């Protein structure tokens, strides 16, 4: 099973950027959802769920297909809150109908990461439409009631190693849990892409406790959340010793997540050897836009 990319038919870098601001205009006029966090985070985690059920076994789920669009993969109740985010990003699919789906969803994730200050992440076109019955069944994304050993496992499933999962869950520095989504809350309302949950990790006097959806989560006196997946990664040694390593160094964490972010994104693709490379997007502020 091969999804090959290709590039939607006379389309170049400009037209992407021309997608790229369109997101970024609309992420910047929209700032009033969710408690003036605004989409950014959503965006993120949309990105995520639609990448994160590709199994490498078979090379099923991931990017490609677009599938999310369906309602067997919409509605799982993993994808529970990202409705908002595929409400979001509509109007900018109306705009720039040339789009595929997959290309759409991986660069709002893209977008929202880059204008929310953080680092670079080269994206590659050419993710195609597939029909329904190629949308994975729903149970594929992780479960946040686990240790570390149901995350690293888990996450071998989608190719990445400790320090691609360590990285990649620095994005949990953006945005919150809410209640009725996923049965946790609280996070705080960031919207600005750093290290703070590496440093938030390390420093902040966590305790666990049971929320009143009945799920444990770890609390802390300032009024932080950690899922116990996010807690596993100062539990395990080998996580720890990376949380370390992030929480002092603000570059080095740019520059795993970006690779880990972008792998992810295209995990499950084949891109030809005559594939444009892939674009590097400049936010609106680097345009003066
Ligand atoms: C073990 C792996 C992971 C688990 C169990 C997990 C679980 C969760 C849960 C339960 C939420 C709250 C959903 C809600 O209540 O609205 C959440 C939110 C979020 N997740 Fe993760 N996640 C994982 C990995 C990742 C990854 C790899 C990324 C992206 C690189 C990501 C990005 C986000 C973002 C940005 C939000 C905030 C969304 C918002 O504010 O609406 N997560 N995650
Ligand atoms: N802000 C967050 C922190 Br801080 C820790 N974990 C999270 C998990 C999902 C969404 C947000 C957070």
């Amino acid at each position: 099973l091969v999804h090959v990319a290709s590039v939607e038919k006379g389309r170049s870098y400009e037209d992407f950027q021309k997608v790229y601001n369109a997101i970024a205009l609309k992420l910047r006029e929209d700032d009033e959802y969710d408690n003036y966090i605004g989409y950014g985070p959503v965006l993120v985690r949309l990105a995520w769920h639609i990448s994160g059920t590709w199994d490498k076994h078979d090379n099923t789920g991931g990017s490609y297909g677009g599938t999310y669009r369906f309602k067997k993969e919409f509605n799982d109740p993993s994808n529970a809150g990202l409705q908002n985010g595929f409400k979001f990003l509509e109007p900018i699919h109306k705009e720039f109908p040339w789009i595929s789906s997959g290309d759409l969803f991986s660069l709002g994730g893209v977008t929202a990461v880059q204008e929310m200050q953080g680092p670079k992440i080269p994206w590659r076109c050419g993710r195609v439409d597939t029909p329904e019955d190629t949308t994975p069944d729903n149970g594929r994304l992780p479960d946040a009631d686990k240790d570390a050993g149901y995350v690293r496992t888990f996450f071998q499933r989608l190719n990445m190693n400790d320090r691609e999962v360590v990285a990649l869950m620095g994005a949990h520095a953006l945005g919150k849990t809410h209640l009725k989504n996923s049965g946790y809350e609280g996070g705080g309302a960031n919207n600005v892409f750093t290290n703070e949950f590496y440093l938030n990790l390390l420093n902040e006097d966590w305790k666990l406790e049971k929320n009143d959806a009945n799920n444990e989560q770890w609390d802390s006196k300032s009024g932080y959340m950690m899922l116990p997946t996010d807690y596993s990664l100062i539990q395990d040694p080998k996580y720890l010793s990376i949380v370390k390593e992030y929480a002092n160094d603000q570059d080095k964490f740019f520059k795993d997540f970006s690779k880990a972010f972008e792998k992810l994104l295209e995990n499950g693709i084949t891109f030809p050897k005559d594939a444009p490379s892939p674009f590097i997007f400049k936010t609106l502020e680097e345009q003066g836009l």
